[PDB]
């Protein structure tokens, strides 16, 4: 029935997307670039006959035009006996203006999500980046050659939208419909509305004011030229995934998906392997409890030689069992005060943000950072003050500013007014009692980083 009363907003009723309140886009260049003609892949004919119907599909919707430009790049298939056509850009992406990415990743994007409501509603939009118009000054940009051997058609082609495999056209989009959204965005107080790139997640506090939301949404989307994937769509549930993150009711966990695409990495063999396995892990350290300490044998092998010993093997085995014992995460209540645990042994600075849950205490995140270099040489209990002074100012992050309590294993509030060079730094955002507060002393637990009794 989501289906009926929104005819214009699904991809499969709608038609095809065009956001009309955007204008045609201009693609500045480098100044030393030149246009580069790169001499067409001799395509085989199983691709090219199964290639053919989307490349008819695309001139009939006047996506693809015939033209005739000084810029020529590849058109390979891809990939069942289902051919689809994919354009190497790269040679196009070296000579374009760099942009400024304005897209907020996955999880700093979520942080903004309060735990009052906890009424979802997560779309994506079909063929988003071809929403977005390309404006005739910068089309030849893009041409591509086309021939078909069985007609003796060597042309050229080239896009009218926004084409797949352009390194900008993420960012670009994200703005483009952020800026279309803002409206939407005011006219709602009581929703918040998250959004990367071409995934949005509506949450609402009752039902009924996400069932609501969700029809102004998709009436909006509708109007603006933007189009939905009805097959996707997860409409007003108490549980959601989104952005590979599994939401339901005030708490937050890593998909099995997202969880998948680091535990299917292969035991990195040369450094890049691992570079990349630690890049693509290094997103879910807010799940990893003293990460930081925990990857330390893993960072020095980069850039040397790859000596993967048992250390090594240790390392890369505690991180992939950290992600299969990832707990619950509580969205950040800025309706409530914080606790942080803070914790060092070795140079490497790892503790907890916590929050109350009943009378329980629910990890808002874990924070883990190594001390630089000046910092690692210090004694015994100045590191832990370090390691305090530096996850704090991560917890500022989360927190943004809410009043905050901190906990060590060694209270040491003293230290910070009365030291016998770096102080007058450390003093100016711990010393601010505003925002910061302390414990009691007390140690806390190897593992969860929680208080012992």
């Amino acid at each position: 029935t989501w289906l009926s009363d929104f005819p214009q907003a699904w991809a499969e009723t709608g038609g095809m997307g065009l956001a009309v309140r955007q204008a045609p886009l201009i693609i500045p260049l480098k100044a030393t670039s030149t246009p580069v003609s790169i001499k067409q892949y001799p395509m085989s004919q199983e691709a090219r006959l199964g290639i053919k119907p989307h490349i008819q599909r695309l001139l009939d919707q006047g996506i693809l035009v015939p033209c005739q430009s000084p810029w020529n790049t590849p058109l390979l298939p891809v990939k069942t006996n289902d051919y689809r056509p994919v354009q190497d850009l790269r040679e196009v992406n070296k000579r374009v203006e760099d942009i400024h990415p304005t897209v907020p990743n996955p999880y700093n994007l979520l942080s903004g999500l309060p735990p009052s409501h906890q009424w979802y509603t997560v779309l994506d939009l079909k063929d988003a980046f071809f929403c977005l118009r390309l404006h005739p000054t910068s089309q030849p940009l893009f041409a591509f050659e086309w021939r078909d051997p069985e007609m003796g058609i060597s042309g050229q082609l080239t896009w009218t939208r926004l084409p797949q495999g352009f390194k900008n056209s993420p960012t670009l989009f994200d703005e483009a419909l952020h800026r279309d959204l803002a409206d939407f965005r005011i006219q709602h107080p009581d929703l918040i509305l998250l959004q990367y790139v071409d995934d949005l997640l509506l949450a609402a506090t009752s039902e009924l004011d996400c069932q609501q939301g969700t029809r102004a949404l998709l009436q909006t989307l509708g109007n603006l030229g933007y189009r939905a994937s009805a097959k996707k769509a997860q409409i007003c549930q108490k549980q959601v995934k989104y952005l590979g993150y599994l939401l339901k009711e005030g708490q937050r966990w890593l998909t099995e998906a997202r969880k998948e695409t680091v535990m299917g990495q292969p035991t990195p063999k040369t450094p890049r392997q691992l570079r990349e396995f630690l890049g693509t892990a290094g997103f879910c350290r807010l799940w990893i409890p003293g990460f930081a300490e925990m990857a330390a044998p893993l960072y020095p092998l980069t850039k040397t030689l790859f000596n993967w010993g048992p250390d090594q093997q240790k390392a890369y085995q505690e991180i992939k069992q950290a992600l299969l014992t990832a707990p619950a995460l509580g969205l950040p209540d800025l309706t409530k005060p914080f606790e942080l645990f803070v914790d060092e042994k070795q140079g490497y600075a790892k503790g907890v943000l916590t929050q109350k849950l009943g009378p329980w205490r629910r990890p808002v995140a874990y924070l883990s950072k190594k001390l630089d270099p000046v910092a690692a040489g210090w004694p015994p209990c100045l590191r832990m003050v370090a390691a305090i002074a530096v996850l704090t100012k991560d917890a500022g992050k989360l927190t943004m500013g809410q009043p905050l309590v901190i906990k060590a294993p060694h209270a040491v509030e003293a230290l910070v007014k009365q030291p016998p060079a770096r102080m007058t730094h450390y003093q100016a955002l711990l010393l601010d009692t505003d925002r910061v507060q302390f414990g009691p002393v007390v140690a806390l637990n190897p593992a969860t980083l929680l208080p012992l009794p």
